[PDB]
């Protein structure tokens, strides 16, 4: 119960910390201390036990989130958005990057990163939603058309910074998603 | 010299139909009815003749798509941008799409993605400055900014769909690609 819980957050500071390859039952468990054996009976596999503890970072990203004080959901979108650069959370944004790729090789990798997704477009809904509530946002569009361009918008922003591009400057990055917000929702 | 051109139609046929795998030396000499050594002789390695033919049909999609009719930027920027979906070019955007997975694993297609990616940016600036230019279209932020912007987003686009997430629909794409440029230059 607890002991299953403190598993996990063994899991979850070897990830944060060395990623998905150093997540190995045998590390987990010295890390725990406690015996492979429990860590084998509290996980269905080790990829299941991968994916558990990459989806609990990300409520603790989320967590950590809320905690950032706002006055508008325009200020709160930066953030959901990943436009604020919090060293705080690199380590957790270098974590989600890394789920990124495993998803073509890992199944259960694959099922929580778009959980994940699928949360994080929630979040953004809500944050579009409050702010048109409260006066803030216009209503140009439907929320949940709005919530998948702005995450379509960020996602496409970084692949292309990934391919080194010449004349393309990664500094840019909030401006450009500061002007998209100001279009779709101000 | 046309012989050296012979050899290079034989790969792009290849690559059209059968993609980059089935681009050998071998396979191009058997095609363009020439030798081995006449292949290696005007092309300094396999690589390089891939990337020069993924080059020249690159060229050629840019011919293809000038070729239908538009009276104004706004239709050309759909075509641009691959929202027409026009059956003529899916060999080609399934070659496109090959080329992206191949930048991280051959040196020659990595350079010759970004030389295509860095055209296809520069076809947009065009468009959008005629259009500017032809008073159709507004002139809110400067155009390099603007065309960085919509292939952001429609790559980003593509990148979301791939996950597969559920109650997502493709075919929105049209739908949405027309949102964003309509507030970016409408």
């Amino acid at each position: 119960d607890q002991r299953r819980e403190m598993i996990l957050q063994a899991a979850m500071q070897i990830a944060l910390a060395e990623g998905f390859t150093a997540m190995t039952v045998r590390r987990i468990a010295t890390e725990a201390q406690t015996s492979t054996g429990q860590v084998h009976h509290h996980f269905s596999s080790a990829s299941h036990l991968k994916a558990e503890a990459f989806l609990k970072l990300m409520e603790q990203l989320d967590e950590i989130e809320q905690t950032l004080q706002t006055t508008s959901q325009f200020q709160r979108l930066f953030i959901l958005l990943g436009a604020e650069n919090i060293d705080r959370l690199q380590p957790y944004l270098r974590l989600w990057n890394e789920a990124e790729l495993l998803i073509e090789q890992d199944i259960e990798i694959q099922k929580a990163y778009n959980l994940a997704m699928q949360s994080w477009h929630q979040a953004i809904v809500q944050s579009i939603e409050c702010g048109q509530k409260e006066g803030e946002f216009k209503n140009r569009s439907n929320s949940t058309d709005i919530a998948w361009r702005l995450i379509a918008f960020v996602c496409g922003l970084e692949g292309i910074y990934k391919l080194g591009l010449q004349g393309l400057a990664e500094e840019d990055f909030k401006r450009h998603t500061e002007a998209i917000i100001r279009l779709e929702l101000l």
